[PDB]
């Protein structure tokens, strides 16, 4: 199996490169995964939110209202400036992961 | 705030301990010693965190344990044929999910013209 830990970090890692491309709102997120999956990923809805509830704790993302001038009022999310920060890191920090799982396959070979 | 949550620290240390697995069946005092010298002697595990995470990861049937020959008679580690397709199978959907994204920034591109 993908583990159940492995299945939130792909989901929480989707999120937030969605954010970084620009200001979303939930079903809009969900929409576009799937046509950029040609529908064979269809996001959960109930997982986007517990997600999106810790992100907000940790100040990776905000939200704002929008769309209150037609009579509505829906929940845009923002990627932070701690959100990109915090996908940098993610980045230098699995670079610096694989470069030591690298060094390792050399060293055995080169005692060979 | 903006550091390495728990999980990806978790799972970052799964990754390298498993890596390790993978290349060959092994021992805790020897997959530290290894993942000090791949790191230029910047990371020395220490032997408790290897014993949780290995409780853990044969509790699920990922790896095993099994005695070697000996003055002393080391337990070693292995990664199981379920641990193998585990493997595999992040492989696989992690490269989906990445081309999902590029495809995403792609559209967002070529839109923009
Ligand atoms: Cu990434
Ligand atoms: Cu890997």
């Amino acid at each position: 199996e993908i583990p159940k830990e492995m299945l939130r970090a792909q989901t929480n890692a989707i999120l937030l490169n969605v954010l970084k491309q620009g200001d979303n709102y939930v079903y809009g997120i969900i929409k576009q995964v799937k046509e950029a999956s040609n529908g064979e990923m269809e996001l959960n809805e109930a997982t986007l939110y517990t997600i999106f509830k810790r992100l907000e704790k940790d100040g990776i993302i905000s939200s704002y209202w929008g769309d209150e001038s037609q009579g509505g009022r829906r929940k845009y999310y923002r990627l932070t400036e701690i959100g990109h920060e915090n996908m940098r890191l993610a980045f230098e920090s699995w670079s610096r992961v694989d470069k030591i799982i690298e060094n390792l396959e050399a060293n055995k070979k080169s005692e060979a």
